[PDB]
């Protein structure tokens, strides 16, 4: 308790030296657990980053510097083992390396084998997908994002649907084609309805978006029956992951009624490979937007449930040397919280699992510089988006990479979430 | 190849005695997949069902009476052994099916090895037959489609709904095994009279009369499965209920689909009979059209001849009544149709996933595979054969689905799809 409060005062700083860089992610208050291996062994295991480094968590057990409940949890392939411990585990481990890797602290610092042994190049790694993931689930939280693509479909007077500001509405995604940042992506062939043509045509889809999101990961599951309530929702909640929701716009379009979204999603949905615990987000929780009408009482919470999270994404076409931002926004400007999402998730007595991933839906801002897809970004193609270093995009072109950033920004450091980026491959011809 | 035929013919019978029952669904023409424990053993592993026995595979295997490429038998899933290809599938059943024909005395006369390998289903416990990584839930019933329909047009049918087998991703994690009671789900409802909605218990509780098929080979991300090859990735088939709560549904569902309505619960039976079981029942699938696009074309015969009926039996009612009776042979759209679609796009697919066909409605009016289309919405409230009256399902209510596939005085079969409604929670 107060040693879980010692790991998240800003004054705090490590003695690897760029963990203190004021805008590197992985600062020492920020601790995020992903699951790596490296040139000296391809064995997936544990790590914890820090500044450009990765602690091997494997490691520093085996020395008898890291202790959690007793094979071992940190030598797995998915993060899923460690996780089920609970959350009395994420946060003794938590406190435990926060305490080894302070500028302070001389037991893993003057250790210099262990040390060259335990704490790993990033450059030098390979970042796998973190969790084994039993389900994923998909909402659509975002006003700024329902009104801007309603509009579209509608006008701006009947943009949201009344179900809309009633319940976060949601979907099941796919969960076999959520890979790690890094994964190139194919653009999908699919069927396309065209506006001349009386039936549809198989061909290359033409509106190929992004989706900014983050999702969060559960730590706790819920037996089937048994809803969650909206109050003890987030401690069912272990951490989070920028999630990047790839869609095919056209295909969408033809096949989506009335069963919703299916191959236009399911292709690919990329997530970055740190999961940030909830516990580091803590300093950084803020007070959510104002709900009109009021929720019915099931989804109702008091308290602050927002998280202030700068989110940016970047689009780089194959030719060019550097990247273009194209949007910047908020995951704090969401309608629906975490806690709303889980506790209508589960409302009807849906069960969920450790290492359940839930997308947020595109995150939208006020700003015409803030929305979360190509879609909103070009109004569907009406105002193509000029690039900072040059060219114009509608939706996004073959060998293009598109990559998701993330951070909170705290007095003189921050934590952040790495990146999760995607470059696309040419249809199958 | 003449091994594996000589598992299907009809004339072939067991030492155990109970297969032979011609109305029997555990024939040696069957030998379905399942995971079982026992009184004697808890230990979760793989076994065949024959007869009104289940022959531990594992005990065998240690018997060296089966082989295979710890055992992939002692398993709390069939995946591990499914993922062992369709050769390992086939060798398993021609093995087995020939140490349970009627004159082979190799396991029929080894009493202690026997005792220990054929445990008798009275004495042992069914589980969930695989871990299933993904479900995916279609639509692909004319009939069923356009009944629906008809409660909302005249253009029953949407356009997309005869070009592709639209279908939905379904929630894995509250799929479970025959008999687990399913709790009544609370919801937000849109009543007529009011404007905002209310939070309350389901008042259209329903199934959907479905069966799901297994995937036995995955595919790659971004990889399509052809249409001629899809059904070379189907391991087998299941019995599936996919509990609905209807008035949950109308409410939330557009436009991302169904969620909260369906997620609650679905139920499938626990033995996972083989697609070369099944094959002396292909059939020719209905005509449809327009001819979909080319990706979505196969020749051939890709139907099933299956026989469901699903019963409704009140609490401490004596007497089940008889529902509907269809049959998987009337489905627009084929498994192949079917998996080649969901993988068009580039979706990856992996053992043990779970594709189920979307409700079954037959052609005729007692044939429809939901009480939403038996009773029109409530409309002709149905007549319990047994007596009282049926609109949606009621607390206490078992709804049992049962199948099979009809030979020549014998049947290949799928045993039970059942579970009983709890109320919902207050
Ligand atoms: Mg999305
Ligand atoms: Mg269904
Ligand atoms: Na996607
Ligand atoms: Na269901």
């Amino acid at each position: 308790s107060s040693d879980l409060q010692a790991t998240l005062d800003p004054s705090r700083k490590s003695w690897v030296e760029s963990a203190n860089n004021p805008t590197g992610d992985f600062s020492i208050q920020n601790l995020p657990f992903g699951i790596f291996s490296d040139g000296l062994n391809a064995t997936r295991r544990v790590g914890v980053a820090i500044g450009d480094s990765i602690v091997d968590l494997a490691a520093l057990e085996s020395a008898g510097l890291l202790s959690v409940p007793s094979d071992s949890v940190f030598v797995r392939d998915a993060l899923n083992d460690f996780i089920a411990l609970g959350r009395d585990a994420w946060r003794s481990v938590r406190v435990q390396l926060s305490r080894l890797l302070s500028r302070d602290d001389a037991t893993l610092r003057d250790d210099a084998e262990l040390r060259g042994r335990a704490l790993i190049r990033q450059a030098d790694a390979q970042l796998h997908l973190p969790v084994q993931i039993p389900g994923y689930t998909d909402f659509y939280s975002s006003k700024e994002h329902a009104t801007n693509v309603g509009s579209m479909f509608r006008d701006p007077k009947n943009a949201l649907l009344p179900n809309w500001s009633e319940m976060p509405i949601g979907y099941n995604g796919r969960a076999s084609s959520v890979v790690v940042s890094g994964t190139p992506v194919r653009r999908p062939n699919g069927q396309l309805k065209l506006p001349d043509q009386e039936r549809p045509v198989f061909g290359a889809c033409r509106k190929l978006d992004i989706e900014l999101e983050t999702g969060f990961v559960i730590g706790a599951g819920n037996a089937l029956g048994e809803p969650v309530t909206c109050a003890d929702a987030e401690a069912h909640i272990f951490g989070m992951v920028l999630l990047n929701d790839w869609s095919a716009r056209d295909i969408q379009q033809w096949e989506y009624v009335p069963l919703g979204p299916f191959n236009a999603k399911t292709f690919a949905t990329t997530i970055s490979p740190w999961i940030v615990t909830l516990d580091a987000l803590e300093p950084f929780r803020v007070a959510q937007p104002a709900q009109d009408p009021q929720p019915l009482a099931y989804l109702r919470h008091d308290g602050e449930h927002a998280f202030d999270i700068t989110l940016e994404v970047t689009l780089r076409p194959q030719q060019a040397k550097e990247a273009s931002t194209i949007t910047r926004t908020n995951f704090k400007h969401m309608y629906w919280t975490m806690a709303q999402q889980l506790a209508h998730h589960t409302v009807s007595g849906c069960n969920t699992r450790v290492g359940d991933l839930m997308g947020s839906g595109t995150i939208s801002g006020p700003t015409e510089d803030s929305f979360g897809s190509l879609l909103e970004l070009t109004w569907n193609g009406k105002k193509p988006l000029e690039l900072r270093e040059g060219g114009t995009r509608s939706f996004i072109e073959d060998g293009d990479e598109l990559t998701l950033a993330g951070w909170c920004q705290g007095e003189g450091y921050r934590v952040g979430f790495g990146v999760c980026a995607g470059e696309i491959l040419p249809a199958l011809k």
